[PDB]
DNA sequence: CGCTGAGAATAGAAGTAGGAGTATGCTTGCG
């Protein structure tokens, strides 16, 4: 229908994107922030846009995210106690007299409005089943843990319950359903979390494995809502996703029967499990890469899956009770019109003889996974379809189709090697240096300026990349100490190579104190580095490793790597910061499009630069600029964050594109901060001949 | 202290129901 005028829709410190032909819009705020008061708006029939209520508000804003308070914690206490918690605010748990603690007892408010770790529980053994516990933000009704006794979970107002709201103590000692969590609107899952939580609970860990039966079979059904952003560009993204899924599942030594269904308003059936080539994984891949477009109706798709399941024999066929069925549904809408599709799932469970017995519940033989995309997905409908298994997650909500691609890219990258550059598998029990293995702390002691706390990046087994200003020639080799993997041992240096075109003494008798052009250095370690779960390399530009990370053909020029890593835009980069021995990822944006000159124009204020006529004499083509308050409130760098990598996070891999060099104003531990507070980084594409010459013998396969 | 038969309300029909609703969830005016 008609559209609305976009005058005044912008949000303080955020951006927006129009969905469904402009009749809707989502607000996107920087990390750690959320749009206040609401995330989405609709186009009225009166020209204007939806109003903002909390109580009508003038204009939207981005405000900091708070982590919920534990509504209660049975058989123990937690502290510090507060009504709400800011980001990066840990809380500890203690259990009462004679109780036993399980779960993470030192949780922490992550940058995503969620608590780090998992649910703390105090239990003794005075019940048949275990203490199901109270996930933070929920409310459990019922405290008796005898057989068949129930417990129910409730979410606060304005929040949506993902998981089970009723768990019954089954015969056994394990609870039914799955642990619930409360979901706010803007809450998205990261591709890392989705990949891990899908792989686990698709598999069991011996590496992993898929547990079929003796003379067992698996039937997998890929259902795609191609009536919106999923079926765009002829399902181009969803094709990659499913190709990598088929590959990764074939890697586990199983030959499953595949089925493939798209649906806009009608279900279109491409691959049926009865076709003899339905277990030929590459036949399925060839037929999948062959799908085409062309109101969303899901019940018909689930009934097509049911027709695949059903049999026309007299009565049953052979091995019906040995086959395990998996239904992977990817949607971005799912306003369940055309009927109520839950009945279809219950008919399916009927047909599989699931939940019709006490010693044979057969819940292992049906898995339903749902991947929701975008803000317009119904958090309740997707959760009602998905399954609920103890210690397993089956519902996911991601923000783009790009993130859904990165999910399966990350899943494929899982078991390549420890030498895969820029690879981080986000685990269940991970510390700081688990998530930034390339980091290297340089310490240089000399009380003329001061304990220079410089970071670094492990680009290979013998080399570490940093910034040249960290060192001088007065600094002698018994004063530079490099540490990796966040250990206590310092490493041994052969030589520290500075760029041949580096000179901080400028341009000194021209009236400029420091000239940071070509401010890169390479530390050659004497010994070798032992790649592990805490020491791993980072990807560099214009190497075939980055070409394989960016999922590109081997005939890719360094210029194409540039135009994908550094286009003329507001590229979303990141870096890592020292914060009380905490390693946190600060996320910034590189002003390389139309804001580039506005960024370089804010160099004037930096020390000794307030009278330089030409600002391009201190800010040279070997610099990228981040910081400021446009288009988002960027975080600035610290004095000790100097030399660290400026990372671009793409296709679930981390590519280094810059070296942190200098900043306009040092405001590090802060938060009224100026808008001319920018940071400059050395572009690693501009110092490429030096890097290639110096790392020629490190197996980086430079382009 | 009684009718409300028409509108509001983050959209917004049109019934009339102390309805409903993707983050929530109602009242006009008449002694």
């Amino acid at each position: 229908q008609g559209s609305c005028s976009l005058e005044g829709v912008e949000i303080k410190g955020g951006s927006f994107r129009l969905l469904q032909e402009g009749q809707a819009l989502e607000y996107v705020c920087p990390s750690g922030f959320y749009p206040y008061p609401v995330q989405t708006r609709t186009c009225r029939s009166t020209g204007s846009w939806s109003t903002l209520k909390t109580k009508t508000v003038r204009k939207a804003e981005c405000r900091a995210i708070h982590c919920p308070r534990p509504h209660d914690f049975e058989n123990g206490e937690y502290w510090p106690r507060s009504p709400y918690y800011n980001v990066s605010d840990e809380i500890s748990f203690h259990c009462y007299d004679g109780y036993t603690l399980r779960g993470s007892a030192n949780r922490t408010c992550q940058v995503n409005g969620r608590w780090s770790g998992q649910t703390a529980i105090c239990d003794n053994g005075a019940g048949y089943c275990s203490n199901p516990g109270i996930p933070i933000g929920t409310r459990k009704v019922g405290s008796q843990y005898r057989l068949e006794d129930s417990v129910t979970y409730h979410c606060s107002r304005g929040l949506t319950l993902r998981g089970s709201q009723r768990r019954t103590c089954q015969e056994g000692g394990s609870w039914s359903g799955t642990e619930p969590s409360c979901q706010d609107s803007f809450m998205y899952d990261t591709p890392q979390e989705v990949a891990e939580a899908f792989l686990s609970s698709l598999t069991e860990t011996i590496k992993r494995k898929i547990v079929l039966d003796p003379s067992g079979s698996m039937n997998i059904y890929l259902v795609l809502d191609g009536s919106d952003s999923i079926g765009a560009s002829n399902f181009t993204g969803a094709k990659k996703c499913l190709v990598n899924l088929i590959e990764k599942v074939a890697s586990y030594g199983v030959k499953p029967r595949y089925g493939l269904v798209t649906y806009a308003t009608y279900p279109k059936i491409w691959v049926k499990v009865s076709e003899a080539d339905s277990s030929n994984a590459d036949w399925v891949t060839k037929q999948l890469n062959e799908i085409n477009y062309e109101g969303t109706n899901t019940k018909k798709a689930l009934q097509a899956v049911y027709s695949m399941m059903s049999w026309p024999d007299d009565v049953p066929p052979e091995g019906w009770n040995r086959t395990r069925h998996v239904i992977i549904l990817m949607t971005d809408g799912l306003h369940n019109m055309g009927g109520d599709p839950i009945t279809v799932i219950d008919e399916i469970r009927d047909l599989l003889y699931i939940g019709k017995d006490r010693k044979n519940p057969r819940e292992d033989y049906l898995d339903v996974y749902v991947f929701g995309v975008g803000p317009l997905v119904n958090q309740v409908n997707i959760n009602a379809l998905a399954s609920k298994k103890d210690n397993e997650q089956h519902v996911f909500k991601v923000k783009d189709m790009e993130n859904l691609e990165d999910v399966f890219y990350q899943m494929i990258d899982e078991s390549q090697s420890l030498s895969l550059c820029g690879m981080v598998w986000e685990h269940r029990k991970g510390t700081d240096y688990h998530k930034q293995p390339w980091q290297a702390k340089i310490s240089v002691i000399r009380p003329s300026k001061g304990h220079e706390s410089c970071m670094g990046a492990v680009v290979s087994e013998y080399f570490v990349l940093t910034a040249a200003h960290c060192f001088t020639v007065d600094d002698k080799e018994h004063s530079i100490k490099v540490s990796v993997g966040g250990e206590k041992r310092d490493l041994e240096i052969e030589v520290v190579l500075f760029h041949p075109n580096y000179n901080i003494n400028g341009k000194k008798e021209a009236g400029i104190p420091e000239f940071y052009d070509y401010d890169v250095a390479l530390i050659k370690l004497k010994n070798k580095l032992k790649y592990g779960q805490t020491i791993r390399p980072i990807c560099l530009p214009c190497t075939e490793g980055t070409t394989r990370a960016l999922r590109l053909p081997p005939t890719t020029t360094c210029q194409q790597q540039k135009e994908e890593l550094l286009p003329a835009q507001d590229i979303k980069a990141l870096f890592v910061s020292e914060e009380e021995k905490k390693l946190t990822r600060k996320e910034v944006y590189i002003k390389n499009g139309d804001k580039k000159g506005s960024c370089e124009r804010d160099a004037q204020y930096a020390p000794g630069y307030d009278k330089v006529k030409d600002i391009s004499e201190v800010v040279t083509p070997r610099f990228l600029c981040t910081g400021g308050v446009s288009p988002y409130a960027d975080p600035n760098t610290c004095r000790g964050d100097s030399g660290g990598p400026l990372i671009v996070h793409k296709r679930s891999r981390f590519i280094q594109v810059g070296v942190i060099s200098w900043g306009v104003v040092d405001v590090c531990k802060n938060k009224q901060v100026p808008a001319h507070a920018r940071d400059f980084h050395i572009n690693l594409f501009q110092v490429l001949p030096w890097l290639k010459e110096k790392l020629q013998d490190e197996d980086l396969g430079f382009l």
